[PDB]
């Protein structure tokens, strides 16, 4: 069953993101020691995640990826109700309460164009503001609002080419790379 990607993610990631992870991707109908490649991406993707979440002020963001299905629908729902956003027909990850928006972050193995395009063709209701993150520095927001400060983000792209080090110090980037 086991495999090096699965070790070095377990390795790698917080224990509770890779709760998270492997809870998410269970109940999604994936196997996280078979599907290795999307067990790193999603560790990777809920990390991001995270430490967006934190870049803001206190109050700024209401975390919706990392719940489990019906909570996240309820908590979006509650958003829309209070405030007046349209229902995204997908779920997103973040809600900006200073920015009123819902937020969909994206990690990418490739350029940043396709990858953005691809999400802004799902997402119909233009409204949910989008955020891409490359594997090596590239970052590309919706009508150039990139939301949090300087640093968060510099934060952020450091640490994905860290994991992008680390993959390719144990041989196990060209796969990661070429899976996506
Ligand atoms: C709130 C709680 C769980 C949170 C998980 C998430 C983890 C966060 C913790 C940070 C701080 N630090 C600092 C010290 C080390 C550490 O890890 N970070 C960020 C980087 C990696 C990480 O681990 N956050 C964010 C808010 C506070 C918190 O803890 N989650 C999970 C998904 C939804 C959510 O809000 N909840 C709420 C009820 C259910 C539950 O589990
Ligand atoms: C969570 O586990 C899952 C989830 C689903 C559907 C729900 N998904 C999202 O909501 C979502 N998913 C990703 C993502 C997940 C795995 C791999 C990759 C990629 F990096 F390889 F592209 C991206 N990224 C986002 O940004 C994002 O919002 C289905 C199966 N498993
Ligand atoms: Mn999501
Ligand atoms: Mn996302």
């Amino acid at each position: 069953r086991g495999s090096h990607m699965e070790d070095f993610v377990r390795q790698c990631f917080n224990p509770m993101i890779v709760e998270l992870a492997e809870k998410a991707m269970k109940e999604y109908g994936e196997d996280p020691k078979i599907e290795t490649n999307k067990f790193a991406a999603i560790c990777t993707h809920l990390e991001v995640c995270f430490m967006y979440s934190d870049g803001g002020s206190k109050h700024r963001f209401e975390i919706i990826e990392g719940r489990d299905r019906i909570m996240a629908w309820t908590v979006v729902n509650s958003i829309c109700n209070t405030t007046g956003v349209e229902k995204p027909k997908f779920l997103p990850d973040l809600y900006d309460y200073k920015e009123n928006r819902f937020i969909e972050i994206g990690v990418t193995r490739r350029e940043v164009h396709i990858y953005y395009l691809e999400k802004a063709n799902k997402i119909k209701s233009e409204k949910t503001h989008i955020h891409i993150f490359s594997f090596t520095g590239e970052e590309m927001a919706t009508k150039a609002d990139y939301t949090l400060d300087e640093e968060s983000r510099a934060r952020i792209k450091t640490r994905l080419f860290t994991i992008r080090q680390e993959m390719a110090s144990r041989s196990l980037w060209d796969s990661f790379r070429q899976s996506e």
